[PDB]
């Protein structure tokens, strides 16, 4: 009669926080607070656990992703990551660079489905370098295959041939089952939006893309409410500039996903607003802002926390099925922007320039009202 | 005099869609510009792409490769069409394009992306961002994942299909494209940005390593490195920051097309593919546009400018190349626009009429 579960009708989730490097800890600290407050309003409690990753892990135990961090992440209900990278580690051997830890945690958590929404918010339309009429109303979702393809393909390496010359190689490889699963996510995703899915590949050159297109095509019959189309990656790169409003959902591989989602991100004009979700089958998902560790403003209360806050909303929605709590966060971010609040990266003439903590305070204020 | 005329052999590969229309115009413009410099051409038309598939059942006939290799330069129209997209992999039009690039060993692909002042409004980027864009992509054209082995679709023991390709570069392949790009930047504004994914891929670690080692051979050139995903963003945010970019086959394909659309006018952009020895390959970057094939709507200016790159880079005919460039400029300054570049207050014309306007500007001089 109090509700499901064993704590007075409340739901308690275990969250692993991976603040990381640069501005990561600052923005995660704020999102944590917004998460707690919005959750509390829906009868949701959290056990948080901070663990090291990236440069922080390197300075601590000499690897970018400690076994103990993986264990903690795997035993959790969801993972919220801050940011990865710094100048200090830039002359390290490549297994000892912060980015390595990020690739390793994706693989370890088997979060093959990366969701990256790119929307132009009406309050920030003028931040885009695209003309207003082209940028306004952009609202697309890139579904990127995150744990396969060339990023993780074998064989790979740099070797010296018999002529004494170096040869570097990587393998773009996909098994049918890897394509099917990311395709299914994208079809389900498009179904819940405008019902349009664009599969992006290089099928006029690459056998790996021919298989991609074959499997995606064969799945279309299981989603008759979804209009499937296909586009070559180079044409997709042009169409994002020419008419980004044409897209609802895009599905593509690891490397094309990396390039196109980042292109779509910059087209919106405000990188500091953009969240992302990485989902697995049945295990904890990984949620993180798409921006970097921005080391040059670290510790200066300058960072935009909104992308991480919105990643926490994605954590609630996609990771935990806690939709009302997610909506409370999304609403509060909107109220802050409507009230004229802007951190430095989204500042325009006549708005209220605020620091990181102060922006969090405004979101918090709105959640609690 | 007849004895002292300069003569070149040009192989024409009209290809598919609007390819034949635009190449026919560029051929005429080429003849007229050259003749004013005492240069005459022997043209031979050969099949490639869908056109070769329809004639002999392969996208690149042996006879075409022979003709191209024996010539001084190759001018190509366009490849591809819906007619052949349901073809087996070995028999799609595009395979012919990859095959001719490989056969001619044209590893150095030059794709200049500029915003013309007459056409600044055609970009979807704000005027202040698009105006003054002027970059060159130097793309490695005959190596990398496009040609790497092993490759295929196989069925494993379980009956499950696995599709795979190999991104592979030997150091000397990187060295050679890099040298071309350094030399390119030196002739431009002295800035080179090398683009890779060296934070993930071994092949790109070698890429960055070789380009870095070569920097000291061109100490007058300013070299920087950028990840391909960052480059895709920087082209949107501040494309004016770039002079010359060098990158591999697949990143070059993506980034150059992104840069092209950023300028706003795909129908204006030429390209050159150059080899160490032998004829170069010159073609517009637009596609076959099969919906307007035979409708006299095509913009011939990109192929006309590709013929200018042919003269300039392939044949060293600098004065003839300038005559063509000058004439395209005259035609645009006279207000002529094909449909793809039309704006209110201009003269909307078809393909043939645009060509004739460029032709009479050439012959004016
Ligand atoms: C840092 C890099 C390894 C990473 C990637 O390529 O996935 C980043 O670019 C991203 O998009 O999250
Ligand atoms: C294969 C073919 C479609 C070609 C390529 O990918 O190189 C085209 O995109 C280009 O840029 O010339
Ligand atoms: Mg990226
Ligand atoms: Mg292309």
């Amino acid at each position: 009669q109090m509700g499901r579960g064993s704590e007075f009708g409340k739901k308690r989730y275990t969250i692993t926080l991976l603040p990381g490097d640069g501005i990561g800890p600052e923005v995660v600290s704020i999102a944590k607070n917004v998460l707690q407050q919005a959750g509390s309003l829906e009868g949701v409690e959290f056990n948080f656990r901070e663990m090291p990753i990236g440069g922080a892990a390197l300075d601590l135990v000499g690897v970018p992703l400690p076994e103990e961090t993986i264990s903690a992440a795997k035993e959790s209900d969801a993972v919220l990551l801050g940011a990865i990278g710094g100048y200090k580690w830039d002359n390290n051997e490549k297994h000892l660079r912060p980015e390595k830890g990020l690739l390793q945690i994706r693989a370890a958590l088997k979060v093959f489905a990366n969701l990256r929404p790119a929307t132009v918010l009406p309050q920030l339309v003028d931040a885009s370098t695209l003309k207003r009429e082209v940028a306004e109303g952009v609202d697309l979702m890139v579904v990127r295959e995150l744990t396969g393809g060339i990023y993780f393909g074998e064989p790979r390496g740099i070797k010296t041939n018999e002529n004494g010359e170096e040869v570097g190689f990587n393998t773009e490889v996909y098994a049918a089952h890897e394509i099917d699963r990311i395709a299914r996510v994208a079809f389900e995703t498009a179904r819940k939006r405008r019902g349009k899915l664009c599969s992006v590949d290089k099928a006029n050159v690459l056998e790996a893309s021919i298989l991609w297109r074959k499997r995606v095509t064969a799945l279309a019959s299981e989603y008759p409410d979804v209009e499937l189309s296909h586009m070559y990656v180079d044409n997709a790169a042009m169409q994002l500039v020419r008419d980004p409003k044409q897209f609802d959902t895009i599905v593509t591989n690891n490397i094309f996903g990396d390039i196109l989602s980042d292109e779509a991100s910059m087209i919106t004009g405000s990188i500091g607003m953009l969240p992302s979700a990485s989902l697995s089958d049945s295990g904890p998902g990984l949620f993180e802002p798409i921006h970097g560790s921005a080391p040059d403003i670290a510790g200066q209360d300058k960072a935009n926390p909104l992308a991480t806050i919105l990643s926490a909303a994605m954590l609630l929605k996609y990771g935990l099925g806690e939709e009302k709590a997610a909506k409370r966060i999304e609403d509060a971010v909107l109220v802050a922007l409507n009230n004229g609040f802007r951190t430095g990266d989204i500042y325009s003439a006549g708005t209220k320039l605020v620091g990181c903590k102060e922006m969090g305070e405004e979101v918090l204020k709105s959640v609690d009202s």
